[PDB]
């Protein structure tokens, strides 16, 4: 069991030391600036090549909800600045779309930090939800994130 601490809004945060392996198992994205969006995709789709969807669904959800997105708004003016940045293709994706994603599909995002490919040494979380339920992405170094299932 885990101890989340409140960060900023739906975001939180939590210190703690694993083996991924041991409650996860790896899937790897394709190392390119979309890695995230495909780590997003395989867990909506079992494939990671509906990453260009995902990207979509964020840029729309920030249209239409553009006033329930304050970590958003930290970065971005409007929707059509957010728009206009995330449709580069050298846009790389991160904690501005876990915010978006956990708040249009009503489900959990965790980043879960390892920087050796072995351990664990922090959890951030938008969303109320454990992880058994939560979209798992592991973030390593040079941006990049692997998804992982919950055994």
């Amino acid at each position: 069991n885990i101890v989340w601490e409140h960060v900023f809004d739906n975001c939180s945060q939590a210190n703690v030391v694993f083996s991924y392996r041991e409650f996860f198992n790896k899937e790897l994205t394709l190392p390119d600036g979309n890695c995230f969006f495909r780590a997003v995709s395989t867990f909506l789709y079992d494939t990671q090549n509906g990453w260009i969807e995902v990207k979509n669904m964020c840029r729309e959800f920030a249209e239409t909800n553009w006033d329930e997105l304050p970590g958003v708004h930290q970065y971005f003016q409007d929707p059509e600045h957010y728009a206009r940045e995330s449709k580069r293709e050298g846009y790389w994706g991160g904690s501005v779309e876990a915010e978006i994603l956990s708040k249009l599909l009503k489900l959990t995002v965790i980043f879960w930090k390892c920087e050796d490919d072995v351990w664990v040494t922090q959890g951030i979380r938008w969303g109320d939800g454990n992880y058994l339920t939560a979209i798992n992405l592991l973030h390593i170094q040079f941006d990049h994130f692997d998804f992982l299932v919950p055994i």
